[PDB]
């Protein structure tokens, strides 16, 4: 299996290990995991955090030829279980997170949007638009004690927590850009430059 393979003490993430557009797996809402966590997904979130942080240093993302990201679900690496990686560094980190079976429990009534678009390690081409989401929300998770965690995210660590989520719930960043006119302003909608 992917998480067998990719859970072996000698296995680096690479680009090789994520999937691209059409994988019906990138389509499939993940399982929920249960507590405790096996061995292997506990290694599973750590090797994913290992690999954005990889991919964010650039003598080790040019080695092992990666591109840059701030976030990985597992569904991405073909493992279709509720886990996700956050990596967010402060323009070290203004959110570092290894979460199991994550959920939005509120959010805000404001939207809001990354003013450049969005980009997806498996999405190999550009789709431009504003992709709409809350613009704050409230997340519970575990972590790999089985401990809850629920913390508020605002600007863009919220974005990036929620494309994550999305990932676990077989919805993809272009579904939320708008189809006839991809860079409308709504009313109640935050651009984040
Ligand atoms: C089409 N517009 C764009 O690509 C886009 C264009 C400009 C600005 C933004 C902000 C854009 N948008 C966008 N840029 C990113 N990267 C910026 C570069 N960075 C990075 C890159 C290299 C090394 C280290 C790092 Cl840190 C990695 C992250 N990441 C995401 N997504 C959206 S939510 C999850 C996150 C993700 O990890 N995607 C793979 N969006
Ligand atoms: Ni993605």
């Amino acid at each position: 299996s992917a998480i067998e393979r990719i859970t072996k003490a000698a296995h680096l993430i690479d680009m090789n290990d994520i999937i691209r557009e059409g994988n019906p797996t990138l389509r499939t809402v993940a399982e929920e995991v249960t507590f405790p966590l096996s061995d292997q997904e506990i290694i599973l979130g750590e090797k994913m955090m290992q690999f954005l942080k990889h991919s964010q240093d650039p003598v080790m993302a040019e080695k092992m030829g990666l591109r840059g990201g701030v976030g990985l679900a597992a569904p991405q690496l073909d493992i279709s279980k509720r886990i996700i990686a956050v990596l967010v560094p402060n323009i070290a980190y203004d959110l570092e997170a290894i979460m199991y079976n994550p959920k939005i429990v509120s959010h805000s009534v404001q939207d809001a949007a990354l003013g450049e678009g969005e980009g997806c390690l498996s999405v190999d081409r550009n789709v431009p638009g504003y992709v709409v989401r809350h613009a704050r929300v409230t997340v519970d998770y575990f972590d790999k004690d089985g401990e809850k965690h629920r913390i508020k995210l605002k600007g863009y660590n919220s974005i990036v927590v929620q494309h994550e989520i999305d990932h676990i719930n077989g919805i993809m960043f272009y579904d939320r850009i708008n189809e006839k006119d991809p860079f409308a302003v709504k009313d109640g909608l935050l651009i984040l430059e």
